[PDB]
C-alpha cells in the first residue's frame, strides 16, 4: 500500500488547519507538517523524525476542508496512503529567477507525489507538470467594499487608467497574477505594488484602515468565501467573469497516479459527490 507525500497550501474552504492535540496527533483532520522550507533533506529528515526523532508542535497542523475531504475519497478508493505538508512559501507557483517556485516548483524538485489544494490549471504550469482532470471551476473575480467602488469587470478603464490613490492588487505567484501578467502587462504595472502574499492578505488592505486596495482580484470562488465570513457585510464581487480555470490535482509529468485520480475525479462529478463536497464547505 503505497505512502504518497503531498504538498499542500492553506486556502479557505478547500484547505483549513487548526492546532495538533497535546500529543502532535489530529483526532479530527488530517497530520499535516508545517516546515517552511524547500529544501529537500530539511523535509525528508523533518517527515523522518515524525518516526525516530520528535517534531514539535510548532510543526504540527491538522489539515481539513473541500480538499481534504477529496484527498480522503481518493485515497480509499486508490488504496494509497499518505502524508501531507504545508508548501514552504505559501505560494501556488510562478516562474522566477529561471525556477518555480510554491507548488509546482515542489513537484518539479521531488519533493511531492502529488499537490492537493485550490491548485488553478494554466497552459504555463501544464507544460511543466501534469494535472488531472478538473475537479472544480472558477473564474477571477473582483472584490471591492460595500457602497463604494464599482467595476464593470476586467476592462473596467477604472483599471485601466487609475485615478489618484486608486490601488488594486492580487495575490502573489497565483494564476491570477499569471494571468494578468500575460494579458495586461499595463495593469501588472501598477498592480505589483500593491499585491499580497496570500488572499487574507488581500482582502485585509480593502478593510484596513485606512485602506491599501481598492479592489483585490482573486478566484471567485476564494473571494465568494471570504465575503460570506466578512462580519459586517461589507465586501462584494463586483463586474462580469473573466479568466475561467479549473482546479486539478498537480503530479510530476508522466505520473502512473494521474489516470487513475482523474477517472475517480471524473466519477465524483457525475454522481453529485464534489456537489457535496461544495455544499458542505460553503
Amino acid at each position: 500500500r503505497p505512502k504518497l507525500r503531498v504538498v499542500t497550501l492553506v486556502e479557505h474552504p478547500f484547505v483549513f488547519t487548526r492546532e495538533s492535540d497535546e500529543d502532535g496527533q489530529c483526532p479530527a483532520g488530517q497530520l499535516c507538517l508545517d516546515p517552511g522550507t524547500n529544501d529537500s533533506a530539511r523535509l525528508d529528515a523533518l517527515f523522518a523524525a515524525l518516526v525516530n526523532g520528535s517534531v514539535p508542535r510548532t510543526l504540527r497542523r491538522c489539515c481539513y476542508g473541500y480538499c481534504i475531504d477529496l484527498l480522503e475519497r481518493l485515497a480509499e478508493d486508490l488504496a494509497f496512503d499518505f502524508e501531507l505538508y504545508i508548501v514552504g512559501d505559501g505560494k501556488y507557483g510562478a516562474l522566477r529567477d529561471g525556477r518555480w517556485t510554491g507548488l509546482v516548483g515542489d513537484l518539479l524538485a521531488g519533493r511531492a507525489h502529488m499537490a492537493v489544494t485550490s491548485f488553478s490549471i494554466n497552459s504555463a504550469r501544464s507544460q511543466v507538470v501534469d494535472f488531472t482532470s478538473p475537479f472544480f471551476s472558477t473564474s477571477l473575480g473582483i472584490m471591492v467594499r460595500t457602497r463604494g467602488t464599482e467595476l464593470s469587470g476586467i476592462h473596467d478603464p477604472k483599471l485601466h487608467h487609475p485615478s489618484q490613490g486608486f490601488r488594486f492588487g492580487t495575490v502573489w505567484e497565483s494564476s491570477a497574477e499569471a494571468y494578468i501578467k500575460a494579458s495586461f502587462p499595463e495593469m501588472h504595472a501598477h498592480m505589483r505594488r500593491h499585491s499580497a502574499p496570500t488572499t487574507p492578505h488581500g482582502v485585509a488592505m480593502l478593510t484596513s484602515d485606512p485602506p491599501k486596495l481598492n479592489a483585490f482580484i482573486m478566484d471567485k470562488s476564494l473571494l465568494d468565501y471570504e465575503v460570506s465570513i466578512d462580519a459586517d457585510c461589507k465586501l462584494l464581487t463586483v463586474g462580469k467573469p473573466f479568466a475561467i480555470e479549473g482546479y486539478g490535482i498537480g503530479l510530476p509529468q508522466n505520473s502512473p497516479l494521474t489516470s487513475n485520480l482523474s477517472e475517480f475525479i471524473s466519477r465524483y462529478k457525475s454522481s453529485g459527490f464534489i456537489d457535496l463536497l461544495h455544499d458542505k464547505w460553503y
